[PDB]
């Protein structure tokens, strides 16, 4: 080569993180991480990871900080929520809203910016990532590793 020729790149992941990754992590001592599900309280009734945290989706809205969620979260989870910023990494879960799907508006991302873009004490180490699919695709890679395995949920059409 003399400099480096343009090519296409098919790789090219960014602020995402997949099923894989999140294993090793979930079985670190050493690297801590928090799994955290922006869904319907239904949602996470019908369906739930176990060791992992839990969101109502109302809750978020998009522009809001950390005194917004504390306010609106379970009675249990209010413990690990506390612990977001002792742990080391972070991640979130979804039915159908990768990284790339992320919108204006979208729980993930409304929460993905409500815990280091709208920071005023607690801070991270990183940026919160989305798991690649999330519980819909969690299920596929582990089903194993959940309180509810027996759940479908199929499209809109």
């Amino acid at each position: 080569g003399s400099s480096g020729s343009s090519g296409k790149c098919e790789t090219k992941e960014k602020g995402a993180i997949t099923a894989k990754e999140l294993y090793t992590m979930m079985t670190d001592k050493n690297i801590s991480l928090i799994i955290m599900d922006a869904r319907r309280m239904q949602d996470y009734q019908d369906s739930c990871i176990l060791h992992s945290l839990s969101v109502p989706e109302e809750a978020i809205s998009p522009g809001v900080t950390a005194s917004w969620i504390e306010a609106h979260l379970p009675d249990d989870s209010k413990d690990t929520w506390k612990k977001r910023g002792n742990v080391e990494y972070v991640v979130l879960l979804d039915w159908f809203s990768s990284a790339k799907d992320l919108q204006i508006g979208t729980t993930l991302r409304s929460l993905k910016d409500a815990l280091f873009k709208w920071e005023s004490k607690t801070v991270l180490r990183n940026e919160p990532l989305v798991l690649e699919g999330g519980y819909e695709n969690w299920l596929l890679c582990y089903p194993q590793y959940t309180t509810n395995a027996k759940v479908s949920g199929p499209s809109s059409g």
